[PDB]
């Protein structure tokens, strides 16, 4: 029996609208000892409002059981630690896992917008670049828009650890060269805890 | 039941420069204090091959000692896709654990290299970001470097490759230079090394 503990998604902790959760998943649970005991703690004080799902049988004849603790937004951003303790009778002792926001002082991302190389204009598609740098921690959401509407043809790199201990990434939006030269305003949205209202945008045109 | 293999490929740059030495490596971990002995056989497209060297034992903190074997490989062998087979043989092991590895399969494709200067908005900073976009390349093994007046720049960080919707890959490299260095108008270049380039190498320069 092994335990995996998963944090909330970056966006869910940054908007009060949404519901951030920590997810504790136990896999390889026996038929012969199928009962699973979860305890949850916050900064080590036990907490009692987690909602655990009925054990679900897998095709390799093991159970998987999931317990979900709803996390208040400001506890997570205030750095609190979430411990899932898993008990089952096949185990020498309870397994414990702990997750929290990465420790360190938050740092505000700089968002900078970057049109295609001159040399790229010969192509039928063009690459709109959004650099986001100098952020901490690395939890961040990045989206592209034009005229209030999502652009869906973009890819974003993972966060990369910079030499100052902060993080950067690039997001690349690919558009038709027509749309670019029409034209035309493109918007890179960025949400992060160290930004006011946890949101900024930066737009891009010819 | 006891220990386990991990089996890593050559560095991309070593496969593409005929003067570097590309190596296939095999880190064993969690090794025996009972029947501690280890062996290795190594196959290249079925055919066993003896020109490989086992690095003597390394130590460890938490017990159990590593046992690597590092086989050198032909440039051309690797780039043609031959398989590299790390056949282990530990006694306290129900059977001889195996791992195999080769370059990713598929038509190589040439990277397109673009160079993007700092945003206006960053120009009010004591540091500035020179951006090298590399896109459209396949396989994802690639080396990216930066230089000025034929000297290497240290202060860059490069993104891992990301799968694009093409089924090709892209990455960005960020070079950080003092704003004075960019305003006086020096020349900086992003070097890119990849299979599908001519001579395995192109450069793209960036200035104002
Ligand atoms: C039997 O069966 C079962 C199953 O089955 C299945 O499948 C297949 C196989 C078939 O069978 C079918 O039929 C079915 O389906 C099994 O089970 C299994 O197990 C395993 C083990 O073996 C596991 O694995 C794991 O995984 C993970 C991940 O996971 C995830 O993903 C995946 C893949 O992709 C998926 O699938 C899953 O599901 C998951 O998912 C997730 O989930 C969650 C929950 O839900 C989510 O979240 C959530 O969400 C929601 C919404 O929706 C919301 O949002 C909330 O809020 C949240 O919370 C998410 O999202 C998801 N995702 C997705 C979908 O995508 C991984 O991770 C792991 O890994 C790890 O570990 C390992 C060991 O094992 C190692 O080696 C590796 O390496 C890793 O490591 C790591 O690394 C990292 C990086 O960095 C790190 O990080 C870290 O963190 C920490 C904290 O703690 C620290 O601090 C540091 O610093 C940092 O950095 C980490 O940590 C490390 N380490 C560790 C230890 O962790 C693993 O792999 C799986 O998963 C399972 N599955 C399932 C399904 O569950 C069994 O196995 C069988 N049997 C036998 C006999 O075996
Ligand atoms: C007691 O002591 C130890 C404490 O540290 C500890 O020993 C550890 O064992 C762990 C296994 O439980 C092991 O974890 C693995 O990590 C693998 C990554 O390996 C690199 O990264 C580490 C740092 O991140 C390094 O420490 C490793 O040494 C290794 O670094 C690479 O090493 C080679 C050396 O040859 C090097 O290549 C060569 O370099 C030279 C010159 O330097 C030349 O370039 C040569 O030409 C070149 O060949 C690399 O450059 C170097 N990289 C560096 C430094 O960054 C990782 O492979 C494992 O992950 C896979 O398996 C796990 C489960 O086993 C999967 O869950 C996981 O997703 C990965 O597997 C995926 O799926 C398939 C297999 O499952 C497979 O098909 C895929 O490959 C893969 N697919 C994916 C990911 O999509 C694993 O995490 C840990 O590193 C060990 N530590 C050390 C120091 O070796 C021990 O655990 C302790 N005892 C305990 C806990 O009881």
């Amino acid at each position: 029996p092994s335990v995996f503990l998963f944090p909330p998604k970056p966006k869910d902790t940054l908007m009060i609208s949404r519901t951030p959760e920590v997810t504790c998943v136990v896999v390889d649970v026996s038929h012969e000892d199928p009962e699973v005991k979860f305890n949850w703690y916050v900064d080590g004080v036990e907490v009692h409002n987690a909602k655990t799902k009925p054990r679900e049988e897998q095709y390799n004849s093991t159970y998987r059981v999931v317990s979900v603790l709803t996390v208040l937004h400001q506890d997570w951003l205030n750095g609190k630690e979430y411990k899932c303790k898993v008990s089952n009778k096949a185990l020498p002792a309870p397994i414990e896992k702990t997750i929290s926001k990465a420790k360190g002082q938050p740092r505000e991302p700089q968002v900078y917008t970057l049109p295609p190389s001159r040399d790229e204009l010969t192509k039928n598609q063009v690459s709109l670049t959004c650099l986001v740098k100098g952020f901490y921690p690395s939890d961040i959401a990045v989206e592209w828009e034009s005229n209030g509407q999502p652009e869906n043809n973009y890819k974003t790199t993972p966060p990369v650890l910079d030499s100052d201990g902060s993080f950067f990434l690039y997001s690349k939006l690919t558009v038709d060269k027509s749309r670019w030269q029409q034209g035309n305003v493109f918007s890179c949205s960025v949400m992060h805890e160290a930004l006011h209202n946890h949101y900024t945008q930066k737009s891009l045109s010819l």
